[PDB]
């Protein structure tokens, strides 16, 4: 048994739990785009047929009423005896504050997923007595996490804590001390034994200049101690302290390396440290070559994935720490070649897509809207949780259906009123009106991911629906931004002008998208990615992609010396955790600020986490080919790397790798596969046979735990 | 100053409260249809231009944050210091708990309906700093009652209370006491002095045979008494008792005439009282005659009607206690004539429309949806509030492109899975299936109303659409309906197929909705109205528009002979509240029977007090002929009686009526319009020049709050 919930109201109301913890300055900072709420008054059913009386306890958040076969029992009770035979069991529950759920826990009767849940069931007594035809009522399976106990009210589910200590204080000549904690991390600061009284101060930073800067830091706290007690004044709250030795641990968590504490002439601070928040998690993904820089890359990245993966993945811990749609996607990806957290993911899902009516894209963000559908769909390949697709399948529906009604005379998107066309964080360098090409190669996508989940639901009308607009963009695609000249797509077309300008993003999607033929993605190789007279890009966000269409056209050298370059950049910049952008060019303070203010820039965003993905899926090289790893494949490159090894995690398994200039060992707990192998001749193999699959290019069938060994030489 | 909110916001979530009010022999009981909550963050703004400085006060129920002409102030001010010149005032509040809710004062700025809200103000900052462009940001003007003070937090509202004593007490044989409070009343039970220890048990009644009835009561509550304690075993709530002089109020009101009360031995009960709970209210409209009868006919039926009137019209107030839209437009309408609670009647209006998506019809009730689009047109006739239709409309056009969506290959409505197609409580003769002409005539109505609500607020596409929608369903009703051997419309068409049953619905709301002539509207009056062989009907409900019908065709002599037979019936067999529903062929306890139980009529019911209506709009006869009452209409018929007199409440003022068989008196304080004379010889006018109409009929226009008196001789 566990505690249940109507499928993704329970996420909903957690995930605005944490949204609206994001401050700026002592202010409140809740979403610009709309807030959901789950449903107030929900009812949980489930048909029985018991072949022995059994007794039920039963415990709910919110107020509520059971039925036994249609007979209402007198108020809320905590245990009911179920007869022998077959009955309905109904709980109808109240909760406006949190979501209505119920915890039911019996010999055999127990609260789970195979329960139903409705808002809605509509039966009514007619004058006779006679009861209504309920048998068009829609229902859902309920919705569960693992509150497993009587008592883990879901309403009260907060983060792990961990005690931390500062590695260092240094009193500052304006007054005050600076903490460093010695890295970029997260939680709530302690004060140990206060005595006095007076104001006290905290100013944070993710560097020491944003945390010495009381104007312009991002975020900070005003404390006011008293005698027996302090109040935090930026939201009002007082609490008790003890006379003899008190700890006060503020309330609300934040981000943070550097602490800068002042406080008024009377105030005493005995000690000053923090309660590390995280959650619980395993890594089940790991790497580490010869290379000790790019080990310290995929450190400083799992540790950046870590802090964002908190109730949700987040975009980063100081800034926003809201779930954005974009940058979530590549958690999702970074994630299963790290922690493999399922729950975690659809949670995320949940949250980002809210409730019907569906008033605007994805955070209001149009290549958002994409994104999202195209998560759903990678989540099932790598899980192989066709439940989760069936649950959410109807929201993805409205939600193509208010896509749809805002395609244009070409049945392409343009971005309307209200809409943001982000793309990227390209200095302002890309033009946002008309047709933009990355947007049609992401929606055509979007509407192949539709067609394939409808399939997956049976929904068959909607899937020829959704084939047949994917087949007639899909068309469009060359026809209308492809350029001769150019040997690439063009930005964008206004009026049915391509651009004179050529920007990476369609052209990099299209070559893992598979939209290009084999010659125009080598077309686009030379001409786009490889070429320097084409924009560059600034953010870790987009060179995830930039890269991976490198190394789908098999460039892991060319990568490699990039995310050397890049990524061992901020290392030497004094990263402890990756940015939210970053652009070699600049230096000093110049990488701190964005949006306009000195410290804005978020130095630990998910999406700065890059290379997880990167080498798990094309170094370590492995991907699932059927969902949930049922088959795999695994085809490893070095990329420059002289030795190289890890481990990617599966539903039920782990797929181990080892490779050097010589020898090759797999080992996969789940699934079977080919493993690719270049070799200028034929590979050997201490198992199978070793099949040619082109000139130069093997493969070996793996469908066995037992480890697999190749010697080959390209 | 007042406290604001979301418009509809809180009366959703107020309505929730009381609607979760009703039990069930001690069982919590919520609606069957969807329950809506309101917006859980939501953004209150300002735009200001001040002259000089001046400092307001905040306050808010939720967490939120303050921000002047873009600049986030620290924490939760509740004091902001306002420059001179022009700014911006914005209020972010979160609350799932209860509705978000600010109250600002100042010299010049205040807290009200000139403010502005939105649920997604869509403001992004790019990377460079600037704010997006939010002019597509949709707003609307904030909603607020009347809690003009600082501490009226909306969230607490809670009626008037007013104590009272029982007029008689009787113990009864198989023990306890048996409480009889001399009328149908309604409140919380009040125990005086109790001491001892163990259960106490309350049984509710509207009859004594329901209050004794221990095993098929409707209601009841159970106590357990402790020392220093009593706890409410229902809801499981302990409160704290005086060993000296104490009082235990229950906790949840309760409808009832009659309290059976027992206990266990060692329990004492001091004395037994409850607490009136009341809405406060203008009895603003009023009627005497000479037949005394009618008189206590129409003193039940407003005692009825403000029983009915809590935190909003609701049916009855034993069973149910819901806010249905049949039972609310008629309250709307006997309000009209009563106690003209125009807010009362927006607060319902919101409460029935819920919330978007739309998954089903009012209540599930198809033909409900089309009485809640008419009650909003006739809320505007009356109140003349075009800022009311203005904030409504864009659900009501929701609504209706539910409806729409729904209709047949003739356009007209038929009954799908999950609609209850209700009509009326006329013990199952009535066939749903197919084309109902009352459904269609309804429909009909409901696009003539959308069509003059979309001209009202502007929207000409919208208008068009309704208006071509509304023409040729009404040109299809005689061709589809209408028989001329039975002279009226049949009940309903199968598959083209005419049925042979005649039921009075659509024939006489046909003589109301004008949607017949003349001659065909008199061979109505015979062929239904009048004939007894057509089909009886036994629910004050629909005798409500049954009369209407004969009153529109002048038949006030024979409704008299009705409503003092059918009413003054009730009152006869010990009515003090006029019941759900009616058969005169009945007797004794078959009276108190209803949905298959003993006691489940409703004996307190909106819609039992039928005749408010009827005597104020047809024996007064009084009615708007311009929204507002900007121009009325005053057409007095006695119907039988010798004279009669009232006072029928519009928006600034009241229309008084006399007449006796040869002298008229009126005196209306606002508006103007034509008072109507029936007379053999031309009437004289004591003012104005009175004008021949037609035959036998007169008219006089009224133009100022000056009685006129006119004598006449029929």
């Amino acid at each position: 048994q566990t505690w249940i919930w109507y499928p993704g109201d329970y996420e909903i109301w957690l995930g605005n739990q944490m949204n609206n913890r994001r401050t700026e300055r002592g202010a409140f900072f809740p979403p610009f785009w709309k807030t959901d709420s789950h449903y107030v008054v929900v009812e949980f059913s489930k048909v029985l047929n018991l072949s022995e009386p059994e007794e039920v306890f039963i415990a709910a958040e919110g107020t509520y009423n059971v039925k036994l076969d249609g007979k209402l029992q007198f108020g809320m009770p905590e245990t009911l005896l179920l007869p022998a035979g077959k009955h309905s069991l109904n709980i109808k529950v109240w909760n406006q504050a949190t979501p209505p759920t119920i915890y039911v826990k019996g010999k055999t009767v127990n609260s789970d997923s195979s329960w139903r849940v409705t808002y809605e069931d509509k039966e009514w007594i007619d004058e006779s007595g006679k009861a209504s035809d309920t048998s068009a009522t829609i229902y859902m399976d309920a919705g569960c996490w693992n509150f497993d106990g009587a008592t883990q009210r879901p309403s009260q589910f907060s983060l792990m804590r961990e005690p931390q200590q500062p590695v260092a204080k240094t009193e500052q000549p304006e007054g005050g001390i600076l903490y460093d904690f010695g890295k970029e991390t997260f939680g709530f600061i302690t004060l140990k034994n206060l005595s006095g009284k007076g104001k006290i101060d905290l100013y944070y930073g993710e560097s020491p200049e944003e945390a010495k800067d009381k104007a312009y830091c991002e975020t900070l706290d005003k404390l006011l101690l008293e005698p027996g007690q302090i109040t935090d004044l930026a939201i009002r709250s007082t609490s008790p302290l003890h006379h003899s030795d008190n700890e006060y641990t503020l309330e609300n968590s934040k981000a943070f390396r550097y602490v800068y504490i002042t406080h008024e002439p009377e105030v005493q601070i005995g000690e000053v440290s923090m309660q590390y928040e995280y959650l619980p998690e395993e890594y089940r993904g790991n790497f580490r070559c010869n290379d000790e820089e790019l080990n310290c890359i995929w450190e400083v990245g799992a540790y950046t994935m870590h802090l964002t993966t908190r109730e949700f993945f987040i975009d980063g811990i100081k800034r926003d720490r809201w779930v954005w749609s974009g940058d979530a996607i590549q958690s999702y990806l970074m994630n299963y070649y790290l922690f493999f957290d399922s729950e975690s993911v659809k949670r995320t899902i949940w949250l980002l897509r809210g409730k019907d009516p569906v008033t605007s894209h994805s955070n209001t963000i149009m290549d958002y809207t994409f994104y999202w559908f195209l998560s759903v769909y990678d989540y099932y390949m790598y899980s192989g949780d066709r439940h989760f697709v069936n649950q959410l399948y109807p929201r993805m529906q409205t939600m193509m259906d208010y896509v749809l009604g805002r395609t244009n005379k070409n049945g392409m998107v343009e971005g309307m009123s209200g809409d943001w066309v982000f793309v990227d964080w390209a200095d302002g360098y890309l033009d946002k009106k008309g047709e933009l090409s990355f947007e049609q190669v992401l929606f055509c996508r979007s509407l192949e991911t539709m067609a394939l989940c409808a399939d997956l639901v049976g929904d068959k009308d909607g899937q020829q629906k959704y084939e047949k607009l994917a087949s007639a963009l899909k068309a469009k695609l060359e026809p209308t931004f492809w350029n001769n000249q150019k040997q690439a797509f063009v930005h964008n077309c206004v009026d049915g002008r391509q651009s004179d300008a050529v920007t990476r993003y369609a052209n990099m999607f299209s070559v893992f998208f598979d939209y290009l033929n084999a010659d125009k993605q080598q077309a686009i190789k030379q001409s786009v990615l490889l070429n320097d007279e084409i924009l560059k890009i600034t953010t870790p966000y987009m060179r995830f992609y930039e890269l991976e269409a490198l190394c789908a056209l098999g460039e892991q050298e060319t990568v490699m010396k990039e995310m050397k370059a890049y990524w061992g950049g901020m290392l030497k910049a004094g990263a402890t955790s990756f940015w939210e952008k970053y652009n070699p060019e600049e230096s000093g303070t110049q990488h701190l600020a964005m949006y306009g203010r000195p410290y804005g820039k978020s130095l630990c965003h998910a999406w700065g986490a890059s290379p997880i993905y990167l080498l798990g899926k094309y170094y370590l090289g492995v991907k699932p080919t059927k969902e949930g790893y049922k088959e795999f494949a695994v085809s490893p490159v070095l990329g420059g790397l002289k030795w190289m090894e890890g481990t990617v995690p599966t539903p039920n398994g782990d797929i181990h790798v080892y490779m050097d200039n010589k020898t090759i060992k797999v080992k996969a707990t789940e699934g079977k596969g080919y493993l690719t192998i270049q070799s200028r001749r034929q590979p050997k193999a201490n198992m199978g046979t070793v099949e040619k699959v082109s000139e130069g290019v093997w493969r070996l069938w793996i469908d066995s735990p037992e480890e697999r060994i190749v010697t080959y030489r390209l």
